[PDB]
């Protein structure tokens, strides 16, 4: 589990860097981004 405290706006804009790192999941909850490692 890897949470990051960034003002996100679209789940797709946090999905890109979460893929770059290598995450199985890329989800934003209106506020902060929550990605899960693969």
């Amino acid at each position: 589990g890897v949470i990051i405290n960034v003002k996100c706006k679209i789940s797709r804009q946090c999905l890109e860097p979460c893929k770059k790192a290598g995450m199985r999941f890329g989800k934003c909850m209106n506020g902060k981004c929550h990605c899960t490692p693969k």
